[PDB]
Protein backbone atom coordinates (compact mmCIF):
# COMPACT_ATOMS: atom_id res chain seq x y z
CA UNK A 1 0.00 0.00 0.00
CA UNK A 2 0.88 3.74 -0.83
CA UNK A 3 -1.21 4.84 2.24
CA UNK A 4 1.31 6.73 3.82
CA UNK A 5 2.34 8.80 1.37
CA UNK A 6 -0.95 10.60 1.64
CA UNK A 7 0.29 12.01 5.06
CA UNK A 8 3.41 14.28 4.09
CA UNK A 9 2.62 17.66 5.14
CA UNK A 10 0.29 18.55 7.70
CA UNK A 11 -3.18 17.27 7.26
CA UNK A 12 -7.01 18.54 8.04
CA UNK A 13 -9.01 16.36 10.30
CA UNK A 14 -12.44 16.24 11.05
CA UNK A 15 -13.85 14.18 14.57
CA UNK A 16 -17.62 14.01 14.90
CA UNK A 17 -19.61 11.75 17.84
CA UNK A 18 -22.27 10.98 18.69
CA UNK A 19 -22.73 9.28 22.56
CA UNK A 20 -25.76 8.51 24.94
CA UNK A 21 -24.29 7.35 28.52
CA UNK A 22 -27.62 6.34 30.93
CA UNK A 23 -29.53 7.59 28.87
CA UNK A 24 -27.61 11.33 28.63
CA UNK A 25 -27.13 12.29 24.73
CA UNK A 26 -24.53 14.38 23.18
CA UNK A 27 -22.59 14.80 20.44
CA UNK A 28 -19.16 17.01 19.98
CA UNK A 29 -17.13 18.23 17.00
CA UNK A 30 -13.88 18.43 16.98
CA UNK A 31 -11.40 19.78 14.01
CA UNK A 32 -7.33 20.47 13.68
CA UNK A 33 -4.58 19.09 11.79
CA UNK A 34 -2.15 16.15 11.96
CA UNK A 35 1.66 16.17 11.03
CA UNK A 36 2.46 12.21 11.08
CA UNK A 37 6.30 12.58 9.72
CA UNK A 38 6.28 14.50 13.96
CA UNK A 39 3.30 12.69 15.50
CA UNK A 40 1.82 15.68 16.29
CA UNK A 41 -2.23 16.54 16.73
CA UNK A 42 -3.28 19.77 17.59
CA UNK A 43 -7.48 19.95 17.99
CA UNK A 44 -10.18 21.73 20.05
CA UNK A 45 -13.60 20.03 20.52
CA UNK A 46 -16.69 21.44 21.09
CA UNK A 47 -19.96 20.03 22.61
CA UNK A 48 -22.68 21.04 20.18
CA UNK A 49 -25.35 19.90 22.80
CA UNK A 50 -24.74 22.08 25.51
CA UNK A 51 -22.81 20.83 28.51
CA UNK A 52 -20.97 17.80 28.24
CA UNK A 53 -22.48 15.39 30.31
CA UNK A 54 -19.07 13.39 31.10
CA UNK A 55 -15.30 14.52 32.05
CA UNK A 56 -13.76 15.47 28.94
CA UNK A 57 -10.68 13.71 30.08
CA UNK A 58 -12.82 10.23 29.68
CA UNK A 59 -13.05 10.49 25.87
CA UNK A 60 -9.40 11.59 24.92
CA UNK A 61 -8.79 7.97 23.74
CA UNK A 62 -12.40 7.71 21.64
CA UNK A 63 -12.01 11.37 20.28
CA UNK A 64 -6.51 9.09 14.69
CA UNK A 65 -3.56 6.78 15.35
CA UNK A 66 -2.53 6.87 11.93
CA UNK A 67 -1.17 10.18 12.68
CA UNK A 68 1.54 8.09 14.97
CA UNK A 69 5.58 8.81 14.11
CA UNK A 70 6.69 5.75 12.86
CA UNK A 71 10.49 5.46 12.43
CA UNK A 72 11.73 4.86 9.25
CA UNK A 73 12.87 0.98 10.30
CA UNK A 74 9.64 0.65 11.55
CA UNK A 75 7.75 1.96 8.59
CA UNK A 76 6.82 -1.92 7.47
CA UNK A 77 4.67 -1.84 11.06
CA UNK A 78 2.55 0.69 10.40
CA UNK A 79 -0.92 -0.73 10.19
CA UNK A 80 -3.05 2.33 10.49
CA UNK A 81 -1.53 4.72 7.51
CA UNK A 82 -1.41 1.18 5.02
CA UNK A 83 -4.86 1.05 5.35
CA UNK A 84 -5.67 4.45 4.05
CA UNK A 85 -7.37 6.22 2.08
CA UNK A 86 -10.19 4.06 2.80
CA UNK A 87 -9.76 3.30 6.10
CA UNK A 88 -10.53 0.91 9.15
CA UNK A 89 -13.07 0.44 11.82
CA UNK A 90 -11.56 0.84 15.89
CA UNK A 91 -13.79 -0.55 18.11
CA UNK A 92 -13.11 -0.12 21.58
CA UNK A 93 -14.58 -1.42 25.75
CA UNK A 94 -13.34 0.88 28.07
CA UNK A 95 -14.13 0.24 31.97
CA UNK A 96 -14.38 2.49 34.31
CA UNK A 97 -13.01 0.78 37.78
CA UNK A 98 -15.82 0.11 40.21
CA UNK A 99 -17.88 2.27 37.33
CA UNK A 100 -19.43 1.88 34.38
CA UNK A 101 -18.47 1.11 30.68
CA UNK A 102 -18.01 2.95 27.37
CA UNK A 103 -18.55 0.86 24.07
CA UNK A 104 -17.44 2.60 21.16
CA UNK A 105 -17.54 1.87 17.08
CA UNK A 106 -15.82 4.48 14.96
CA UNK A 107 -14.60 4.58 11.08
CA UNK A 108 -11.44 6.40 10.29
CA UNK A 109 -10.85 7.03 6.25
CA UNK A 110 -9.92 10.07 3.85
CA UNK A 111 -12.89 12.04 2.60
CA UNK A 112 -11.19 14.52 0.25
CA UNK A 113 -7.85 15.37 1.97
CA UNK A 114 -9.30 15.45 5.15
CA UNK A 115 -8.85 12.70 7.71
CA UNK A 116 -11.93 11.95 9.20
CA UNK A 117 -12.86 9.66 12.15
CA UNK A 118 -17.04 9.09 12.93
CA UNK A 119 -17.62 7.87 15.92
CA UNK A 120 -20.99 6.14 18.11
CA UNK A 121 -20.65 5.79 21.77
CA UNK A 122 -22.75 3.95 24.57
CA UNK A 123 -22.20 4.13 28.21
CA UNK A 124 -23.50 1.65 30.33
CA UNK A 125 -23.98 0.95 34.18
CA UNK A 126 -22.54 3.78 35.68
CA UNK A 127 -23.40 5.81 38.97
CA UNK A 128 -25.00 8.93 38.69
CA UNK A 129 -22.78 10.92 41.47
CA UNK A 130 -19.70 8.56 40.41
CA UNK A 131 -16.61 10.18 39.25
CA UNK A 132 -17.91 10.21 35.53
CA UNK A 133 -21.64 11.17 35.73
CA UNK A 134 -20.63 13.36 38.88
CA UNK A 135 -17.62 15.19 37.12
CA UNK A 136 -14.88 14.08 39.78
CA UNK A 137 -12.24 14.05 37.75
CA UNK A 138 -9.47 16.70 37.33
CA UNK A 139 -8.56 18.43 33.71
CA UNK A 140 -5.73 16.74 33.10
CA UNK A 141 -3.87 13.58 31.08
CA UNK A 142 -1.08 11.83 31.58
CA UNK A 143 1.39 10.14 29.52
CA UNK A 144 0.66 6.66 28.42
CA UNK A 145 1.96 3.76 26.61
CA UNK A 146 -0.34 1.05 24.67
CA UNK A 147 1.09 -2.56 23.41
CA UNK A 148 0.42 -2.92 19.95
CA UNK A 149 -0.04 -6.78 18.59
CA UNK A 150 -1.20 -8.71 15.48
CA UNK A 151 -4.70 -9.89 14.39
CA UNK A 152 -4.09 -11.84 11.75
CA UNK A 153 -7.51 -13.47 10.93
CA UNK A 154 -9.09 -10.48 11.05
CA UNK A 155 -6.24 -8.43 9.25
CA UNK A 156 -6.15 -5.71 11.62
CA UNK A 157 -4.27 -5.32 15.33
CA UNK A 158 -5.59 -5.23 18.49
CA UNK A 159 -4.25 -3.73 21.73
CA UNK A 160 -5.05 -4.21 26.12
CA UNK A 161 -3.99 -0.94 27.59
CA UNK A 162 -4.83 1.19 31.37
CA UNK A 163 -5.79 4.95 31.11
CA UNK A 164 -5.55 6.68 34.79
CA UNK A 165 -7.76 9.59 35.54
CA UNK A 166 -6.70 12.30 38.46
CA UNK A 167 -9.58 12.62 40.72
CA UNK A 168 -10.41 15.82 42.82
CA UNK A 169 -9.81 14.04 46.14
CA UNK A 170 -6.50 12.49 45.40
CA UNK A 171 -7.37 8.86 43.72
CA UNK A 172 -7.05 7.61 40.79
CA UNK A 173 -9.60 6.66 38.48
CA UNK A 174 -8.45 3.23 36.06
CA UNK A 175 -10.48 3.05 32.60
CA UNK A 176 -9.09 -0.21 31.05
CA UNK A 177 -9.09 0.21 27.29
CA UNK A 178 -10.00 -3.10 25.23
CA UNK A 179 -9.47 -2.36 21.05
CA UNK A 180 -9.82 -4.11 18.05
CA UNK A 181 -9.51 -2.49 14.23
CA UNK A 182 -10.33 -3.85 10.81
CA UNK A 183 -9.23 -2.42 7.21
CA UNK A 184 -12.51 -1.22 5.29
CA UNK A 185 -11.15 -2.32 2.68
CA UNK A 186 -9.88 -5.50 0.76
CA UNK A 187 -6.93 -4.06 -0.39
CA UNK A 188 -3.50 -4.85 1.08
CA UNK A 189 -2.31 -3.74 4.33
CA UNK A 190 0.31 -3.84 6.79
CA UNK A 191 0.48 -6.58 9.65
CA UNK A 192 2.82 -5.79 11.97
CA UNK A 193 5.34 -6.89 15.04
CA UNK A 194 4.35 -6.52 18.47
CA UNK A 195 4.75 -2.95 19.69
CA UNK A 196 4.43 0.46 21.71
CA UNK A 197 3.24 3.77 21.10
CA UNK A 198 3.69 6.07 23.18
CA UNK A 199 1.36 9.47 23.68
CA UNK A 200 2.03 12.86 25.03
CA UNK A 201 -1.03 14.27 26.36
CA UNK A 202 -1.67 18.10 26.90
CA UNK A 203 -5.26 19.96 27.64
CA UNK A 204 -6.17 23.36 27.96
CA UNK A 205 -9.10 25.68 27.40
CA UNK A 206 -9.61 28.57 24.87
CA UNK A 207 -10.18 32.10 26.91
CA UNK A 208 -12.36 33.40 24.57
CA UNK A 209 -14.65 30.04 24.04
CA UNK A 210 -17.99 29.90 25.72
CA UNK A 211 -19.09 26.81 24.13
CA UNK A 212 -18.13 23.61 26.40
CA UNK A 213 -14.46 22.10 24.80
CA UNK A 214 -11.34 20.72 25.04
CA UNK A 215 -8.28 22.20 23.13
CA UNK A 216 -5.49 18.95 23.14
CA UNK A 217 -2.12 18.84 22.19
CA UNK A 218 -0.61 15.43 21.15
CA UNK A 219 2.95 13.41 20.33
CA UNK A 220 2.39 10.05 19.19
CA UNK A 221 5.18 8.09 18.43
CA UNK A 222 5.75 4.33 17.68
CA UNK A 223 9.19 2.28 19.13
CA UNK A 224 8.50 -1.37 19.55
Amino acid sequence: SKGEELFTGVVPILVELDGDVNGHKFSVRGEGEGDATNGKLTLKFICTTGKLPVPWPTLVTTLVLCFARYPDHMKQHDFFKSAMPEGYVQERTISFKDDGYYKTRAEVKFEGDTLVNRIELKGIDFKEDGNILGHKLEYNFNSSNAYITADKQKNGIKSNFKIRHNVEDGSVQLADHYQQNTPIGDGPVLLPDNHYLSTQNALSKDPNEKRDHMVLLEFVTAAG
